[PDB]
């Protein structure tokens, strides 16, 4: 398993919220960031296993390039375990 | 030694400040991310030796549990070194 | 390559917002997290080879010296792959 953690810098930014929610990373949460002039930032983050790591890549990417693309960076990191806890509403 | 980090969604949300708070976990930090319908969720991390991990996860959902629960992730990850340093006040 | 976090409580703060951008720590990026009295916290983030890694901590404590430096904590994590984009402006 693999955490994935993506820092992008919004040009056509809500543009790339749109993007982001379009593109169907299910699980992935995001927050702001800031890098440095200090600029705003998205950082995205979602665990995956092993086999999905590059097809989430592709999505990100794809989906930052319908806004920016701009400037960005994204870590693929191990991970050791994952408890995942869903309760019906 | 590990991380722990917990992305969980707040039902009774200021029920599960508290429980945070109450649940005395020493040196957790917290901060707001968001998944998807927006949801504003809280990040939990931590970074502990291996043989506390199981106790620290049990503490997390124990207080989970106290406000919502809901729907929660929980990742452990793996950490190389570490340095923490204290200054009196 | 590692990934570096710290998180660290400033004390003369805007004497360490001031501390981080004049360290000269390209590509960090920050945000703010809560520690417990909910502290608030600056979280940085950056990932580096790992030739790189002692350079970085020691530029990090310097910055934080200047401030506070008060508490603080440095940890060091593996990440498998990284995936760096720049478009021109
Ligand atoms: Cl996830
Ligand atoms: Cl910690
Ligand atoms: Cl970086």
């Amino acid at each position: 398993m693999k955490k994935i953690e993506a820092i992008i810098r919004p040009f056509k930014l809500d543009e790339v919220k749109i993007a982001l929610v379009n593109a169907g990373i299910v699980g992935m949460t995001v927050s702001e960031v800031r890098g440095f002039e200090f600029l705003q930032k998205l950082k995205l983050e979602i665990v995956v296993e092993d086999a999905q790591v590059d097809t989430v890549i592709d999505k990100i990417v794809a989906a930052a390039r319908t806004g920016e693309i701009g400037d960005g960076k994204i870590f693929v990191s191990p991970v050791d375990q994952t408890i995942r806890i869903r309760t019906g509403e």
